[PDB]
């Protein structure tokens, strides 16, 4: 009797894929973007608490899945997924499993890449294809800002996910969980990758080379990408779909290169990457699962790549529509040549191959990333050393873990 489901998600391809699902099945998909990352999670937490108003399906990033799964908020879908290890790439598949059970299906992955506005870089005297090391990026940042006081190599108003990703990139692993999830060590204040990232970003902050006012996912963020005042992004491989749909005016001016690394070594991290989960509260579990399967495993997979997301599955990596992609279909189906003809998935596939293994999320990343700004904000809007904020963040996370029943060590 189910003729409609409710979905919360911000991935820009989901509107098209949901419309395609409606055409195929006759099931109405009531899709809402209720906020990006932590803004969505606040709303999901509120609906979970209230016992009412949750969607049947939500977009939940890999880093957030442990907290939701451990608390019993996601439906165990293990019995639907027999052959899925063979379908999905290993990182995404590992990330949807908590304590032996599958709680979501991967929909995209976020190996990082350096997206840059070639027009702005060239005008500033920077070769965006020659940014191999973090020092190269620092030197580029000075040249970009020399264009004028409003021009910055990128923006960072104080984002936890970026901090965590750059720690990973630099070889760090400040979070460890063992013993079926009961024993957690946090050593942000000692981890060498954290230290290396802090030293790098602290210099750019100190020299006022970053836009610390613009908040990610706001309109001014996309305006900056259009007008050149946010000249580049060190971010996940999902960015193309967002550039195409939300920064269309700069189409043709941007390019993709591999992430710069601390010393030019081959290394990468992931930033973001998402799954779709059925909420445990859903009275429409079968229809919710059927929708997720279409998006994440069936014909939605190809649509997702063609509309600018990076795949979570093995076959897409070998598919012609991935490897030989140049133009990206926007939300209206029009082919947009955002990267000026670049075979951008040649770079993104290499970016994925370069990701360092072994990194782990905390079992409470929704909490951890939600409070990052409480401890670190003054490092981005003020003079507080990053290292001081990180120490205060670690103490808060240890205390929270203990209060929630984890055995916490440093
Ligand atoms: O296409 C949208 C993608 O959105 C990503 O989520 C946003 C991203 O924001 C960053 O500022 C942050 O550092 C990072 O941790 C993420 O929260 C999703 O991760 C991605 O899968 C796409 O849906």
């Amino acid at each position: 009797n189910v003729k409609e489901i409710d979905v919360w998600a911000w991935d820009p391809s989901l509107k098209q894929i949901a419309a395609d699902y409606e055409k195929k099945t006759g099931i109405k998909v009531n899709l809402k973007n209720v906020g990006t990352n932590t803004k969505e999670y606040t709303q999901l937490d509120n609906a979970i608490e209230a016992g009412s108003g949750a969607p049947d399906v939500a977009q939940i990033e890999y880093y957030a899945l442990p907290q939701y799964a451990i608390k019993g908020n996601l439906l165990d879908i293990t019995d639907k997924t027999s052959g899925y290890e063979d379908f999905y790439n290993p990182g995404p598949w590992s990330s949807v499993q908590i304590d032996g059970k599958v709680y979501a299906l991967p929909i995209d992955a976020g190996p990082m890449a350096f997206f840059y506005n070639k027009e702005i870089f060239d005008k500033a005297g920077v070769d965006g294809e020659k940014i191999k090391t973090w020092d190269d990026y620092y030197e580029a940042a000075k040249k970009i800002h020399a264009l004028g006081d409003e021009y910055y190599i990128t923006s960072d108003s104080g984002d936890a996910g970026f901090f965590d990703s750059m720690t990973w990139l630099a070889g760090g692993k400040p979070f460890q969980t063992t013993n079926n999830g009961k024993d957690v060590t946090i050593n942000l204040t000692g981890d060498n990758g954290v230290k290396e990232f802090e030293k790098f970003w602290q210099k750019l902050l100190d020299e006022k080379l970053l836009d610390t006012k613009t908040v990610g996912w706001s309109e001014d963020w996309f305006k900056g990408m259009q007008d050149g005042t946010i000249a580049s992004l060190l971010t996940g491989a999902w960015m193309p779909g967002n550039l195409v749909n939300s920064a269309p005016a700069a189409a043709g001016k941007w390019r993709v290169a591999l992430m710069p690394t601390p010393n030019g070594e081959k290394a990468n991290a992931e930033n973001g990457g998402s799954s779709l989960a059925v909420l445990k509260s859903s009275p429409k579990a079968q229809a919710a699962y059927d929708f997720i399967e279409y998006v994440a495993h069936g014909d939605g997979v190809k649509t997702h790549v063609e509309t600018g997301a990076f795949p979570a599955d093995k076959a897409s990596l070998e598919a012609d529509y991935f490897k030989n992609a140049t133009t990206i279909k926007n939300s209206d189906g029009k082919e947009i040549d955002y990267f000026g003809g670049q075979k951008y998935n040649e770079v993104l596939a290499q970016a994925s191959a370069d990701v360092l293994t072994g990194y782990q999320f905390l079992p409470f990343e929704v909490k951890a990333r939600g409070v990052f700004g409480d401890y670190l904000g003054k490092s981005y809007t003020g003079n507080q050393p990053l290292s001081e904020g990180v120490a205060a963040w670690q103490k808060a996370l240890i205390d929270y873990g203990k209060e929630q029943g984890f055995t916490m060590k440093e």
